[PDB]
């Protein structure tokens, strides 16, 4: 009407400018008051003519228009005024925290943390046990939310915490929140009264109960600690939850002192405790997994006399059975020598023993040199105790190794020298000795000595042969052939063969031989004869073959010259 | 109050010798046997594989050769005798003896007379304490 | 006077008791003082009346009288006092050692050991060469006296000491005092440079000079020893004396080492060396007694080819000429076989050869049996060397004997039968 602009420059920044066919009209929108060329800031809620907001609706000016805002929980619908609608079904009329539930109320909406939780509905700072089952209140970033302990716990792998571990110094003041124990640290909280100075702490803590069944929710359990002689004098209250996969999680809070620490039993994940030494018999019992020695090491005095020693080329070692020390009450063993820089340590080859080493010289590790003319000797002392201090008995083991000063040494590699040798062949013709004798008796006792003898036909002529030399046991005497001759000349046609072809002659039963080929003594017996003719003298000649018993049988097995 | 119990242990040092090829005593052999000629020079040295104390010196009390591995054999050819080198042959030499742990004797090859083809080497040795004994062999000469 | 005893019991044991007609008088003798019934011990030099001992004479008491003793060298003569007299003319005023001379001196006598001796005249410890000629200081019992070495020496009959003897092991540290060499041990100390490893010792000692003439006194002589290649590098000094009967005696002291020993040459007491083999021609020369082979055995190669063999009925022998071995430089011969229990030794029938024996069996002495159809054979090897070890050449002699397996035998005794 009266605000017809010539150009858009006559519209302000508080009015909307509209160009229609290049004709500029300024019309100032609701929430600004005036004619339209100039409209200054003034709420549409208070202008001549007013607006159209319902009775409850508190008119609010906006830069460009006007809005009818009802008491939050109701919204103005045209022709109806304030009408009921949920405000927690619109993601722009509600922004409550992820764990806060929205509740539309008359005039606003409230954000409400769930039952148990303690908060305003913007941070739902829950307390232990204030969550529903399966969830626990744990921090996440900078707020506290209900999360399952099986996904929000920490883990602990402190080997020291082992009950047998008696050395060290600890304090569990750091521990808060849920924790788990995996690996060396053990599988579960200790459930038994633990001795003093165990679990690397002064006073050990243990669980006063039995772990719940798998997937049982958070349950509270009693906790006990041991000191002096009274076990579980003061009683606490810890909480424990089982998780799927067979493990547990625990609320390990700082103790009331600085010498209290929780313990764990051995995992014993293997049915048979093969980790334990072969000399510490494993006890394979249901629910009772451990290992201990048999009766042999259940006695005190003989254990005090028990030991073993080993002298090496460059080092000396003395060792005692750890089981024996444990049986003598020395669960922890302290081995010291004349020089404190040398300290005992585990065998690391056979775990039963515990041993210390000493270099075989004078000056290091306190070893000395005792020498005499025969051979040198090294002497050193071993000190045994249960702790640093000694109260009742101070047993010192005096040991020594003897090293011989004179010994045999042999070079192993033999030698095969080469020499230029000259060989020249030499040969020599030789001759054995053979002789025969004429005996008188059938027992072959006296030889003759005269150049000639006289005899009768009826007389029996016993003769034997012998070797005056070369009486080898394996060389036998074999009569290849024997014959008689009228003259000393061997080459005579007139021969009377007596032994022929290794067999005795026939046509006369007096031709006998007692032995032939058996041994060196060959005897033939025959009664006297005379050559036919002018021949008065008769001689005896023989040929003989020496027979080797190794190869030839050399018995004449003459079945008979006839047959 | 203290309890004392005596304990004793028999021990044994380690001693070994090697057959070197060079006059510089560089490479030991490893085979169980070797072949050589008479003109070849046989260089041998001894060492302690353990207990190398600075004051313990190596002294050759006597060395000898044997045709067989058996030490108790009547046929012995003493090379080192009474801490002094053998005579009747100028090739019998020792560079060091008693000075330190490295004792070396040099001699050229020989062969036993007879059917004996193989020759072995044996030695006896006395460890000498430098604190008291001089342990130098000052052998003016086995002859004179 | 006032000591008239009624009986001898009133005389003491310090007074002399005299019975005259059964009247007992006690008079105490000089050296005891009193009245006579009791006289207690007191020197007589101070009694009422003094005494009579010469000025020089010390007033000495004796058990029974008072004596006067002068400075030993003078003796108290009555009326004169101390009078000069020799004390070494009385066997009771002198007891000097048998070799000590007595000298009477003013106030004593002295016993004097002779010139050279070092003693007090009680124990004359003489030293070598401190005696007069014809005598030397040697122990006798528990003292040292000057005695002739020809009657106080020891003797030695060690055959080993011979120069040719090259085996063995010795040390002359025991030898001290005078010694002689008789018999096999030789007649006199070696006078020539001896080769190495001789006289059964490592280094041989010899005399550096020529023995003195018979009955020349103790004379010192140079001594030499041989080692390595240098002969008489170090020089000592020995002493030697000739004795009647044509032999010598020597001062053999321990050497400075334990491989030194004196040698002797061959005695050769026989003009011709008949002991030497008939194949080692004796050299009958004045002052040069030995024996060596002729030119036939003065060559090396043919000697290496030279040998002889003998096959016996039960034993086999191989031998080589010892002269040939010596010519080949093998002065000592070492013969070994396949079994070391067999060792060579001297022939003992003809001394020229050296031989070894082997029983004709299999198993002893390493002999084996090689057999074929014709006749058996025995083979064995001989090893030769100069010493235990072999350095340059190892010559082994292969020898064998052939024993026929078929042979002719004849009964010697003929027969003369009787027939009707
Ligand atoms: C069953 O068993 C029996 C018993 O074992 C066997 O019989 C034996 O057989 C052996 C093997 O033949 C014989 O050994 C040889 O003996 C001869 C000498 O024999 C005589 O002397 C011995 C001892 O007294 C006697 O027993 C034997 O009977 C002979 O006696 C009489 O000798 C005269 C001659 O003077 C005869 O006329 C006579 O008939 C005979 N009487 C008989 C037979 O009753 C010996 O000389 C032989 O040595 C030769 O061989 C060696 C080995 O090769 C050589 O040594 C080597 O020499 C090399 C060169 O220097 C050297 O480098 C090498 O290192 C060296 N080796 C060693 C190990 O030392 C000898 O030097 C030598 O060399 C041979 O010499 C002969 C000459 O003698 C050469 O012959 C000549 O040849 C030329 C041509 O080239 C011409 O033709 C000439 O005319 C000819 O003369 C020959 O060539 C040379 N060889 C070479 C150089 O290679 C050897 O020791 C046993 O004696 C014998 N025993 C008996 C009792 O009979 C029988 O055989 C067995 N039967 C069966 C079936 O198995
Ligand atoms: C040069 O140097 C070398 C090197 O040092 C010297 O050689 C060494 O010498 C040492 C001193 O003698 C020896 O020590 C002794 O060793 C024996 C055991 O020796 C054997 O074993 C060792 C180790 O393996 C080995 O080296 C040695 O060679 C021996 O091996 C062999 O053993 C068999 C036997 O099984 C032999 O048959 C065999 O021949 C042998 N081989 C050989 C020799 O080559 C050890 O037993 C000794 O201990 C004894 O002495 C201790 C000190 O007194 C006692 O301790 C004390 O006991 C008291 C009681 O309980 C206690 O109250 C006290 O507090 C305690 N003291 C201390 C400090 O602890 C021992 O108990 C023990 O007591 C003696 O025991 C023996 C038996 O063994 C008794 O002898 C018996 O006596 C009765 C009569 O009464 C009958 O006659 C029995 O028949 C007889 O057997 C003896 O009486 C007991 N004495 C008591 C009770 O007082 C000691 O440790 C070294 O081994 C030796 N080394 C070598 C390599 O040889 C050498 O000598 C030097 N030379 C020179 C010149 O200087
Ligand atoms: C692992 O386990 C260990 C051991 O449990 C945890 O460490 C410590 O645990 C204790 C015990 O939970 C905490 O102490 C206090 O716990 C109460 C619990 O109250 C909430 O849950 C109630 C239901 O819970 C039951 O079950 C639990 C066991 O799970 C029992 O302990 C309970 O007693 C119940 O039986 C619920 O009923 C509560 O609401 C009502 O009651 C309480 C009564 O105290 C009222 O306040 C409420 O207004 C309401 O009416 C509640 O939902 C907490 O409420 C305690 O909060 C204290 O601290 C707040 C801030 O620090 C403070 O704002 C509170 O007002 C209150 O402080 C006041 O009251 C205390 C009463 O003891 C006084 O101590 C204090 O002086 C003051 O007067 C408190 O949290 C330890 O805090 C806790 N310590 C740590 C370091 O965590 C360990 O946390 C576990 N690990 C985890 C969860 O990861
Ligand atoms: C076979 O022959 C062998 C080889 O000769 C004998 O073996 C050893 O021989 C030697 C040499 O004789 C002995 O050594 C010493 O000898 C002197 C000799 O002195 C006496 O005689 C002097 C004259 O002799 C001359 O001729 C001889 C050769 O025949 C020469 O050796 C001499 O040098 C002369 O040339 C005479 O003059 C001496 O008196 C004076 O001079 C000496 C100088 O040394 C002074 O002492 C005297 O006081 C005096 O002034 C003397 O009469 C000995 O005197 C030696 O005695 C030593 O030992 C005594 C005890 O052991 C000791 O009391 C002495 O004091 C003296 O020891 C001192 O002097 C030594 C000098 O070398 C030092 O060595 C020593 O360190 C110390 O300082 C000594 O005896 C060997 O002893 C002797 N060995 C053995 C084992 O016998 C062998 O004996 C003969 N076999 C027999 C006789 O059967
Ligand atoms: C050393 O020995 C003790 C026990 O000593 C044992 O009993 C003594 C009275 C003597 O007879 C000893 O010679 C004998 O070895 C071990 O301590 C433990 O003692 C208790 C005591 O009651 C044992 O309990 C018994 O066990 C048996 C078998 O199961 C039951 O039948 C009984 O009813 C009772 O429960 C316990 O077994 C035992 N522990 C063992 C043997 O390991 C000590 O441990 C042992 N030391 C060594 C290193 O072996
Ligand atoms: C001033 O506020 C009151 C509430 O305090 C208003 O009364 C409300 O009026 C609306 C509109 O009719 C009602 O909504 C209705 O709800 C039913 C049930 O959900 C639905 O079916 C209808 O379609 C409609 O949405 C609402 O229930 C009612 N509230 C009460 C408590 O009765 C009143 O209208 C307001 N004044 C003005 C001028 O708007
Ligand atoms: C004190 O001692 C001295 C000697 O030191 C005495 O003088 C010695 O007197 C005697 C006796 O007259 C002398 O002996 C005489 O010797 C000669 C020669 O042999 C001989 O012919 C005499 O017959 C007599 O034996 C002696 O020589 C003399 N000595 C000296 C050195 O003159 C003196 O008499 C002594 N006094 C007393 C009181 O004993
Ligand atoms: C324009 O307003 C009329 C009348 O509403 C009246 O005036 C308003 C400013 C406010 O004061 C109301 O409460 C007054 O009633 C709306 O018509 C409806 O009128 C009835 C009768 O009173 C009333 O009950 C309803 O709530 C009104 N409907 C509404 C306010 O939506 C008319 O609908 C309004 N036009 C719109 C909002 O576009
Ligand atoms: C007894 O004594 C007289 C006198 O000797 C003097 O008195 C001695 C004890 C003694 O001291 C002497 O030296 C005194 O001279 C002996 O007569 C000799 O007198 C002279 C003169 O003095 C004197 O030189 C002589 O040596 C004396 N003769 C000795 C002492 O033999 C008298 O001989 C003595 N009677 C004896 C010894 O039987």
């Amino acid at each position: 009407d009266t605000s017809e602009a010539r150009w858009c420059s006559e519209c302000h920044s508080n009015a909307t400018c509209t160009e229609d066919e290049a004709v500029t009209t300024c019309t100032c929108q609701e929430g600004f008051t005036g004619d339209g060329l100039t409209c200054v800031d003034l709420d549409e809620c208070a202008i001549p003519g007013a607006h159209n907001c319902s009775a409850n609706s508190s008119c609010v000016n906006t830069p460009g228009s006007f809005s009818c805002v009802c008491p939050e929980g109701f919204r103005l619908s045209p022709g109806l005024g304030c009408t009921d609608v949920d405000e927690c079904a619109e993601p722009g009329l509600s922004h409550c925290h992820a764990l806060a539930t929205c509740v539309n109320v008359v005039g606003s909406y409230l954000c409400v943390c769930p039952a148990g939780y303690r908060g305003d509905g913007w941070h739902c700072e829950c307390s232990p046990g204030s969550c529903g089952p399966g969830l626990d209140c744990v921090p996440e970033g900078d707020a506290l939310v209900c999360a399952d302990p099986c996904q929000a716990h920490r883990t602990l792998d402190e080997y020291w915490r082992s009950t047998e571990y008696g050395e060290g110094y600890a304090c569990d003041t750091d521990l808060r929140g849920w924790y788990r124990f995996v690996g060396q640290g053990g599988a579960r909280m200790a459930e038994t009264c633990v001795p003093v100075l165990r679990c690397n702490t002064a006073a050990p803590m243990w669980l006063n109960g039995t772990h719940p069944s798998s997937d049982e929710g958070i349950v509270s359990r009693k906790a006990c600690a041991h000191w002096s002689g009274h076990c579980c004098l003061w009683d606490a209250s810890v909480q424990v939850k089982a998780c799927a996969g067979g493990y547990y999680v625990y609320n390990l809070t700082a103790p009331p002192e600085c010498h209290l620490a929780y313990c764990t039993d051995p995992s014993s994940v293997e049915g048979t405790c093969e980790e334990c030494s072969i000399d510490e018999d494993c006890k394979s019992n249901n629910g009772r997994w451990h290992c201990q020695c048999k009766q042999d090491f259940n006695i005190t005095d003989i254990s005090l006399l028990e030991h073993r020693l080993e002298c090496g080329a460059n080092d000396m070692k003395v060792s005692l059975g750890k089981c024996q020390l444990k049986s003598l009450g020395f669960d922890k063993v302290f081995m010291y020598l004349s020089d404190s820089r040398c300290s005992g340590f585990n065998d690391r080859d056979n775990r039963d023993w515990v041993s210390v080493v000493t270099p075989a010289r004078d000056g290091p590790c306190g070893t000395v040199l005792t020498r005499n003319e025969t051979h040198a000797t090294y002497s050193n002392t071993l000190y045994l105790a249960d702790e640093i201090i000694i109260r009742d008995l101070n047993i010192k083991i005096n040991f020594a190794c003897s090293y011989p000063l004179d010994m045999k040494v042999s070079l192993k590699t033999a030698l095969q020298p080469m020499v230029s040798a000259l060989n020249i062949r030499v040969g020599g013709t030789g001759m054995f000795t053979v002789r025969m004798a004429l005996f008188q008796t059938p027992s072959y006792t006296q030889p003759y000595q005269g150049s000639s003898v006289t005899l009768s036909t009826e007389a029996f002529l016993y003769v034997g042969t012998m070797l005056d030399g070369g009486d080898l046991s394996r060389f036998a005497l074999l009569m290849t052939n024997c014959y008689a001759t009228p003259s000393s000349n061997a080459t005579d046609p007139l021969k009377y063969f007596i032994i022929q072809d290794r067999c005795p002659h026939t046509r006369d039963s007096t031709i006998q031989v007692v032995e032939n080929g058996e041994s060196s003594q060959g005897r033939f017996s025959v009664q006297m004869f005379r050559f036919a003719g002018n021949y008065d003298l008769v001689y005896l000649h023989c040929e003989v073959y020496l027979c080797d018993t190794m190869n030839e049988k050399c018995k004449p097995t003459c079945s008979g010259t006839r047959f």
